[PDB]
């Protein structure tokens, strides 16, 4: 028993971590096959970042520019391009180490394990959560630029998030592998600010769940209520808004603990008007958000990849 | 910037894990150079769990009795013998993926990576802390038995944990990878309980200095406390007394911040007292005591 916010094994990704610097910037790209995945602001001095011209600089600069490192051995650049806000450079030789991989861009809600590197060398590993203002809690200092995000499904890597840049509040915004920003935020260095967050009611009823597999129960009562009563409550507390399809995600724990989702979702409800009480749950005094229905059925049936 | 509760990369660790079958039970090792270690009690059955005689039973076993697979290769068991509480398998091959590694011995109150596996294969790694009480708080299921927990300095991993029972409370106990214990705890499955759980004091100064680095300051204040009224308070929170040698080690992170160790214990009376009014630090609601001060530099620089 117990549980724990719980990181993929890294091994498959930290094989691909590699060394890239431009001019005075140096930053982590992502090795795959024979090419090197990198953010796009690489090419920037530190003056250029205010209001970069990418198209200009790309043009600018050549395959020699760009010095990649993997390890103690420089892979010799061959080409390079841009996608969206991903630069991406061709090397003359494939990574030995590629994993079965997929690029997959994942919404809101959905967790993911976070690489954090620095100077191509991966030093720490956890997991994180998209907000719902597509902004993830991370913790990234200098250099990490380039750090990935991933999951791992049957023996496949999902990589989901490269990581770009700090907004004021010290939250994190980055891109998927294509390039494509998550949230309403451009690789500039102009003020910026992410929308109100909110929570993300379904994980919090599926921690419920697994508050309730490991035997913290206290919070439960007696009571049913609707769908649509709680997303009245739920909406004047800053949560997201539960619908059918997430009461239907958790189906599974709501059959294995004998607690039907709107008997949960009046818990919840109750705790949101009155709060725990100076109780904890799991270990926590505040409504954890960043399990997935999926993560708890995972952590509980000591799934492997 | 940012603070969370960071786990090292696994992979080094990944490719030592291997499957060990001895009659029924099936569980993890770990293969470093030509030795596989594991759990003493693979070699239990269902009646001897109560008062195994592990000398006894493991005089009547053959190299032929073990099983090791590594993924879908079958290592050829050479010789066996016991260290304490671990098993250890002498096979026909070194490990190829074998690491530069240390077996280290941890105190209360040091962190560690958790690398939980079934059947040899990794399932997820997550940051314990070895308790004061000599458990941890982990997640693990049935099979899970040789997970080891580990930390990794330069390329060097230092093994400090293998995985080998749960205590009614849903805590953990386990060996270093010499097979003693951490605790009074013994492989059997007679009735066994944890101590009383406290605080790991020094941790929680120091991610309160890792709040103040991340720029919140709102739980500080103007007093200042003697190391002694600060443990005679603390002790009645169930908060282990802070040691000169804590204070000691509290102090690059002191300079950095320039707030005097002393003054930060006054902030944590009064945050004992009062509770967070609503209030978070680093995201959290609770007063954390699993990063260590060597943690919080690593992290915050
Ligand atoms: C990585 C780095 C990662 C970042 C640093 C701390 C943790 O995440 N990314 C950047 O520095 C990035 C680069 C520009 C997009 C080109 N810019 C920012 O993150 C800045 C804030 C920042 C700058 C320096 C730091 F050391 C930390 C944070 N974001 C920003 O300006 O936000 C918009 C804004 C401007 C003014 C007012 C309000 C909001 C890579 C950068 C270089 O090398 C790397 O590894
Ligand atoms: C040989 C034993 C060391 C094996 C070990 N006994 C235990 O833990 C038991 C509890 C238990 C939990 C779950 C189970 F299902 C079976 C038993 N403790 C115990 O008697 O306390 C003492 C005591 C006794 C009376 C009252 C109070 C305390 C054991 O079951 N270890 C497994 C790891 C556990 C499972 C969940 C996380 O930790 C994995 C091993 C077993 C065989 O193959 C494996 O992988």
């Amino acid at each position: 028993s117990g549980f724990r916010k719980m990181a993929f094994p890294s091994g498959k990704v930290e094989g691909c971590m590699v060394q890239v610097t431009c001019g005075t910037t140096t930053l982590n790209g992502l090795w795959l096959d024979d090419v090197v995945y990198c953010p796009r602001h690489v090419i920037c001095t530190s003056e250029d970042m205010l209001n970069p011209n990418y198209e200009d600089l790309l043009i600018r600069k050549s395959n020699h520019n760009f010095l990649v490192q993997a390890g103690n051995v420089q892979l010799r650049v061959i080409g390079h391009s841009m996608q969206n806000c991903v630069l991406k450079l061709k090397v003359d030789t494939a990574n030995p180490k590629t994993p079965k991989y997929k690029f997959v861009r994942i919404q809101p809600g959905q967790t993911f394990s976070v690489l954090a590197c620095y100077n191509g060398s991966p030093s720490g590993v956890y997991q994180c959560a998209m907000r719902p203002n597509f902004t993830i809690k991370g913790s990234f200092l200098n250099g990490s630029c380039g750090s990935v995000g991933f999951n791992i499904d049957y023996d496949c890597v999902s990589f989901c998030y490269m990581h770009h840049m700090e907004l004021p509040t010290g939250v994190h915004a980055g891109t998927d592998l294509e390039g494509n920003f998550y949230g309403p935020f451009v690789d500039r260095q102009t003020a910026q600010a992410a929308g109100t967050d909110t929570t993300i009611t379904v994980n919090v009823l599926a921690w419920l769940y697994a508050a309730v597999i490991n035997g913290d129960r206290w919070f439960l009562n007696r009571f049913t209520t609707t769908l649509n009563d709680f997303n009245l409550v739920a909406m004047k507390y800053n949560y997201e808004p539960l619908t059918q399809d997430h009461v239907d995600i958790l189906g599974p724990l709501s059959a294995q603990t004998g607690i039907a989702v709107l008997d949960m979702c009046a818990s919840l409800k109750e705790l949101l008007q009155n709060g725990m009480n100076g109780r904890t749950i799991l270990g926590s005094a505040l409504l954890e958000d960043e399990f997935t229905p999926f993560d708890v059925v995972r952590q509980c049936s000591g799934v492997t990849f």
